[PDB]
């Protein structure tokens, strides 16, 4: 709608990279067409397609319009065949905002490479979960984003704690606005598994090998979340909702200019959820509050101060898994859904905050720099109490385990990057050069001596968590444990002809672990990044590329001899094709991958059996791994009022034994999410559905009291998912989700420590949302 334009004649660069600040758009323009041109003088209210066309008189330039963005074009009378990966810089460094695309693909994305890259010009498996996905289907936080994303399973490890698989691993990579925290371990983690959408655009996930961005860090993919930001109109909205199991969300988010000009501007979100569970005697209250302030300088210099918040606290938390698998005499337990565990005292409240601050310059030459400055927190208070064992007893009866770890991680980020083109042999390329910095602090106590309890409760098949408390005792352990990244990199992306795009580049890591483990370090270590992307109509590109990742071993993994073990490392290799249709509207995706890790921790259980190094008394091996498997996917418009989602998977990865293994990782699996909107009469109402399928998932588990393995197994089921909203008002709209329809019921946990856990039940979701 009509902004406030004030962009003064000048490098035709320069003011559309003004004019993507001023219109918050995202502006794509080639520097070799826009080199020897200035800008024409807007000034005043005016809406954002008069302003730019106003703008780009004189030059000799044409206006690409989609959605968040516009890309800029001169056309020649001339052209031997479009150079559809052209080199391309933009106003705009972690991409296109899909707040208000009303898209569930996603337009421009800088999760690879740090270039800012559409999915067709990226040589690796990107998914977006875009802003509007998210609000239709109430994707809330960061597990209900997770779940819907193909390619990705979530596997509970207690209600406070989910896993997401890529690939055959564990994702361990988050970053923030293209800013890698430490995840060393749920020690410096908490709240990453909880993170609110309300402060977030969008969340994406980057599938394979991810180290030259995240550094130090684990295979399968990196979860990047881009914050929402300030915007140049005031605009916001009062969210409201409720859902089963007593579940009550508040939201506010508000945005604006502060000043008369707009030169500072400000974005603040609040979100409160209160929710109960289909779980007995589990609740939870989450909190979340952001404000963003943006200050321009002046016309090419911005600075930005941010401070985020969420806090996760809940009653009835469990240590592993909702009940234990066995009996004390070794029969399967078999207890309702609304079964666990956790004691009502129990509770692993994790909370985070941020406040991060960031330079951006543009430099006359195209070229833009970028400083981004972090503290955060990730703080832990974790008073918990489960029953945990082969229980019951015959008698009915059942011991609960009870440990307390309290605990907070500091962190500091520095990350520098400049980012720009440059010509070579008559084409036109572009470079990201950058080095980063973080040192994370964890500092806990712990308490397992406890003082005179009685962790007996009478009983198990009426377990109501109503047990005592136990006195902790004093501290039994203190945490001190101190990480140290430092990163250099340089990605440079060759135009070499107008159908071939050559990635080249590379991260150099120095990994420091420092504290009460014997210091682990890691110099020099150079990461890889080698990809390609060949054009191949106006519509299908194939591409191919290695990437590569590692991450310093914990340091308990040791070996026969008691030497660390060598990092956990990873190449991917990946080749495929990737189409565009509808002018960036619909993107498709076909991938074949394979992930070789090596240096894979893995118990020794030859050497376990009788150890004879009194060095060490339990050795870990250092195995390879590998990942075969294809990835398929759509996302965007399938016609006029159509949106989807929907993905394809199929992976089997073994070790060095030959042997499946992340067998809890289903081998296929199927996402579709879709909506649509109608026209004319009922052009108010929005109509959505959701599938997900996904095949034999099992687990091997010892059963103790009948000294056996036994499989469990999860058969293939699917989960249906609905959605309607109904658009009542200019300014105001409701909203209802079912979620799994046909109250399917399943385990998104067997065999963590010896335990399982149910998916969510038939819940619904009602909403309305406030626009002012
Ligand atoms: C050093 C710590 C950093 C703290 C950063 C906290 C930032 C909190 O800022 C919140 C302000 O957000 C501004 C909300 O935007 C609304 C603008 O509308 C104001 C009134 O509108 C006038 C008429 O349009």
């Amino acid at each position: 709608q009509e902004v406030e334009f004030d962009i003064p004649p000048q490098a035709l660069g320069s003011a559309l990279q003004e004019f993507g600040r001023q219109a918050d758009i995202q502006v794509l323009y080639r520097p070799e067409e826009v080199r020897n041109k200035r800008s024409s003088a807007i000034k005043g209210k005016l809406e954002p397609n008069q302003a730019i066309t106003e703008l780009l008189r004189g030059t000799g330039a044409s206006v690409d319009f989609q959605g968040n963005a516009i890309t800029i074009s001169v056309a020649e009378a001339a052209d031997s065949s479009v150079d559809l990966g052209a080199t391309m810089i933009t106003s705009n460094q972690l991409g296109t905002i899909t707040e208000d695309s009303g898209s569930y693909t996603p337009g421009t994305i800088a999760t690879a490479t740090r270039l800012v890259l559409t999915p067709r010009e990226t040589p690796q498996s990107i998914t977006v979960v875009t802003r509007q996905n998210m609000d239709d289907f109430g994707l809330n936080n960061i597990d209900d984003v997770m779940r819907h994303t193909p390619g990705i399973t979530v596997s509970a490890y207690d209600t406070d704690r989910n896993n997401y698989y890529a690939r055959g691993f564990s994702i361990n990579n988050f970053q923030y606005d293209g800013i890698p925290s430490t995840a060393r371990n749920v020690g410096y983690s908490a709240g990453n598994t909880l993170s609110d959408m309300a402060i977030y655009d969008r969340v994406e996930v980057l599938k394979g090998a991810t180290g030259l961005l995240t550094g130090a860090g684990s295979l399968g993919a990196t979860i990047n979340l881009i914050r929402k930001k300030p915007t140049h109109e005031f605009k916001g909205h009062v969210e409201l909702g409720a859902g089963s199991w007593d579940n009550y969300r508040s939201e506010l988010d508000v945005s604006g200019p502060l000043t008369e000009s707009g030169n500072v501007r400000g974005r603040a979100v609040a979100a409160y959820q209160d929710k109960h569970s289909f779980m007995d005697h589990y609740e939870r209250k989450t909190s979340v509050y952001y404000g963003i302030l943006e200050f321009d300088l002046n016309p090419d210099t911005m600075l930005t101060v941010g401070a985020d918040y969420q806090d996760n606290d809940p009653k009835g938390s469990g240590w592993s898994g909702s009940f234990p698998l066995f009996d004390s005499q070794g029969n399967r337990n078999d207890v309702s859904r609304s079964f666990n565990n956790g004691a009502k005292w129990s509770s692993w409240e994790q909370y985070t905050r941020t406040v991060f601050a960031n330079l951006e310059h543009n430099f006359a030459n195209g070229w833009v720099g970028k400083v981004q400055l972090d503290h955060k927190i990730n703080g832990y208070h974790a008073p918990l109490g489960a029953i945990m064992g082969d229980w019951p007893a015959p008698d009915n009866s059942a011991k609960i385990v009870a440990q307390k770890y309290t605990g907070e991680t500091k962190s500091n980020s520095l990350d520098i990057y400049l980012t720009g083109p440059f010509q070579f042999l008559g084409r036109e390329h572009e470079l990201v050069v950058g080095t980063s910095a973080s040192f994370s602090h964890w500092e806990g106590k712990s308490y397992w001596n406890l003082r005179n309890y009685d962790n007996t409760t009478d009983d198990f098949i009426n377990w109501d968590g109503d047990i005592g408390k136990p006195d902790w005792g004093t501290p039994s352990q203190y945490i001190d444990d101190k990480t140290r990244q430092l990163g250099s990199y340089m990605t440079a992306r060759f135009n070499v002809t107008d159908d071939l795009n050559l990635f080249l580049g590379g991260r150099v890591v120095d990994y420091r672990v420092t504290g009460l483990n014997p210091t682990i370090r890691e110099s020099g270590r150079f990461i890889p990044y080698v990809g390609a992307v060949y054009d191949l109509n106006d519509t299908y590109s194939v591409y191919a590329s290695y990437t590569d990742i590692f991450m310093p071993q914990d340091s308990w993994y040791r070996d026969s001899s008691n030497k660390l073990l060598e990092p956990d490392e990873g190449q991917n290799y990946e080749i495929g094709i990737k189409g565009e249709y509808l002018d960036g509207r619909l993107n498709t995706s076909l991938a074949y991958f394979e992930i070789h890790e090596e240096n894979r921790a893995e118990e020794d259980a030859l050497y376990n059996s009788k150890p004879t190094n009194p060095a060490i008394t339990y050795a870990y091996k250092g195995i390879k791994a590998k990942t075969k498997g294809y990835e398929a996917e759509i996302s965007g418009e399938l016609a006029p009022g159509w949106q989807v989602q929907a993905g394809y998977t199929h992976k089997i990865i073994r070790d060095d034994s030959g042997k499946k293994v992340s067998t809890w990782e289903p081998q296929d699996q199927l996402s579709l999410y879709t909506s649509y909107k109608f026209k004319g009469a009922l052009d108010k109402l929005t109509v959505g559905g959701g599938a997900r399928w996904q095949g034999k998932s099992w687990q091997m588990v010892y059963n103790n009291p009948r000294s056996r393995w036994e499989k469990f197994s999860q058969e293939d089921y699917w989960l249906v998912d609905l959605m309607a909203r109904y658009q009542i008002t200019d300014k105001l709209s409701a909203s209802v989700n079912v979620n799994n329809v046909f109250d399917k019921t399943y385990y998104t946990n067997i065999g963590f420590y010896t335990s399982a856990s149910y998916g969510d039940p038939r819940n619904l979701m009602f909403s309305t949302r406030w626009d002012f």
